[PDB]
């Protein structure tokens, strides 16, 4: 009560005293010090009786409101709070330990919330308002931010901050979730590290993108990666990642930038690895060429249930490309370009597994030949219906990519991992 | 710290002192002199305690930021920097000695970087912005530039400067680098000498232009060769070469002289070989007419990955040229005009070699039938990661262009080359 009234009076006095532009001229620390001095002077003038703790709290709150993110700052500073979700000025939720909880934190009004959202997004040069109500951003520290303006959000501006939790998308999660056995995990690490061209095929709900992030986690830091996605969800930890996002056509059907355009441009940016979020149309062709003409180590997810169907769908995509390529030419391209196909699927019980790790070996007999390094053998189901299976290595001790592993010095690791698969 | 703060203060004072538009209206010399004078006056007023060298550096930086290319200027001035990549306002990498290194150079912000990129791409009459987020160009100094706008490049505008390198070869160089077997070299010499219509297709990084330059050494010196280019990259050593260069449209959208107009004029320049630096527009149609109306021996570089893909690309180009030509008519024209397609591509290991030497032998029904003379067969990889392969002749003894060889007496050499690599 008294603290709130004192804060309101001090804020009014400071606003009447210092303009927003003048404070913006000063840096975060210089502006903060100047605001602290002005607030002390205003408190002395108003003869407000406040203790050291109360005075410090009021000064910090005034500084945060005038400069910074206001009532959000205490939440952001906390480490336990993984995600913050503000639905209008009068409600805030925090995700602690995987559970969402309501918090007493409340903004002054929707106007202050909009100002704070605009500052947060502008921290990376983006702006959100009625003209562009939807804004999405990734702050340099890894926090994702999503903001919806009042014209779309009926109850007020909506803000969603998801801080960078690091453990979610590493091989440990897959190994402990029985998605891939530890030997399979080591084989995948070798495949990713040795710049093997990959095509992650997966069925509906098979978590293809999660597997793609986990695989790209192996990329060497120095490699200049370029990611094309319809909607940015990959979170490469590397220092030299370029992120691109397609653009759908406007309501007039113009101004579009399809994934094919992004891949063709990627060819002209000197990338050492092209990652395609999801191949759906002609872009496959371009992507495949990117694999063939250097850039070895690219990747791309695809919608298919088995590796053979994945190859067939790649052929159909390239054919959709419109070029008069004979089927034999397309098969030769695929055989020469793609090196490993990872088939991940969602089984009956809803669990996710890496059903196959297979290698495109050649074009014997005008039909592409694939040898499976790892397969998932379904033995049975638990008493409660849960499916039961195990990862078996086919025993191919010399995968066609063995030469790359030897070149990169990972041949010993590959042999050790694939030998003890059992 | 002190230097950065002084530079920021000087920039703010200069911005508040002179309008950007007025300086832009000023000429290079006048603008530079005014900027230097204003910077010196501001430094004197603010009493910046720095050496004369420090003042000169500050003035140069202010001039570059106001009208130059910002922090890229020291990078561009350098020589060891093979190329520069900007992944955003706060990420700049340079390829020094073939190694990518993160430079301690940062732009003021994303807006400044976007303005710098817009200036650079406007230097050759092109605009990059939300409406045209992707812009690839070639600067006068020979360097290639690629720019992606924020709407696609999520992390901010992305820039890529790849500086020019000579990279010119002679057929002996290609033979010694195994780019083409000696029999292939003889066959290519025969094809070039006998004024056989050529289309040197190749993928990105294949150096197709270098291959075209190498091919234009078997031309009879007497033949009047007219080379139409976009940046003057060909260095023909023949004595009667007329070098033409297209003029990109000015920022106002006028004064454009497209390659199509250059070729159409060349039709009336009495040439014997219309050489096109790169076919990427409707000009192909006209070029084909030149190929099929007495200017035998015309060559044209094209961007395609396989001879069939090159043919399809040419057909699509002619169709997009805006004419009412039925697809069957365009295919018939292509079959009649073109006589040899040389496919130069970069292999996965980064090396570049000639893959196909294919004649457009005829048209059946709707599909164009073509026969390969020389084909590159790959045989895996070696210990050092280099691709292992060899060229083999298809065994044809009477190639379609045989008559042309008979014209110049090159029948014997053609037969010997086709026999020695059976």
């Amino acid at each position: 009560d008294y603290y709130h009234a004192t804060k309101t009076t001090i804020f009014n006095a400071l606003l009447n005293t210092i303009d927003l532009s003048q404070l913006a001229q000063l840096d975060l620390k210089q502006a903060g010090e100047e605001i602290r001095d002005i607030v002390a002077e205003l408190v002395a003038i108003k003869n407000v009786s406040m203790s050291v703790a109360e005075q410090e709290h009021l000064v910090q709150d005034i500084i945060n409101d005038v400069l910074g993110y206001g009532p959000l700052e205490p939440l952001l500073a906390r480490d336990d709070i993984a995600d913050i979700m503000v639905n209008g000025a009068h409600r805030v939720f925090i995700e602690v330990g995987g559970k969402v909880q309501l918090t007493n934190v409340r903004f002054r009004d929707n106007l202050q919330l909009m100002n704070i959202c605009q500052r947060i997004v502008s921290q990376v040069g983006r702006r959100v308002d009625e003209s562009s109500p939807i804004c999405d951003a990734r702050l340099p520290d890894g926090s994702r931010v999503n903001v919806i303006a009042p014209p779309l959000a009926l109850d007020g501006p909506t803000l969603t901050i998801r801080k960078f939790k690091k453990d979610k998308l590493t091989m440990k999660n897959l190994v402990e979730f029985a998605s891939i056995s530890p030997e399979g995990a080591r084989v995948l690490g070798v495949i990713g590290a040795c710049r093997c061209n990959l095509v992650i095929s997966g069925g509906t709900g098979s978590g293809k993108t999660t597997l793609l992030n986990t695989m790209t986690a192996f990329i060497d830091p120095t490699e200049r990666v370029v990611t094309c996605e319809d909607a940015a969800e990959l979170q490469l930890q590397q220092p030299h990642v370029v992120r691109l996002e397609t653009r759908p056509p406007n309501l007039e059907g113009s101004g579009a930038v399809t994934m094919r355009d992004l891949v063709k441009n990627c060819l002209r940016m000197r990338p050492e690895r092209i990652i395609v979020g999801e191949v759906r149309g002609p872009e496959a062709f371009d992507l495949l060429q990117a694999m063939n003409t250097g850039h070895d180590g690219s990747m791309g997810t695809l919608h298919a249930n088995s590796p053979r169907e994945a190859i067939s769908r790649i052929e159909s995509m390239i054919t959709m490309g419109g070029y008069g390529l004979p089927s034999k030419t397309i098969k030769e391209m695929i055989v020469g370009s793609v090196d490993v196909i990872i088939q991940a699927a969602r089984l009956r019980d809803g669990s996710r597994r890496i059903t196959h790790i297979t290698e495109v070996v050649g074009l014997e007999g005008d039909v592409i030949v694939t040898q499976d390094l790892f397969v998932y053998e379904i033995t049975g189901e638990d008493e409660h219906g849960k499916v039961v299976g195990k990862h078996r290595s086919t025993g191919i001790a010399r995968p066609r990519f063995w030469d790359r592993a030897r070149y990169y010095g990972l041949e010993r690791e590959l042999a050790e991992a694939l030998d003890a698969a059992e």
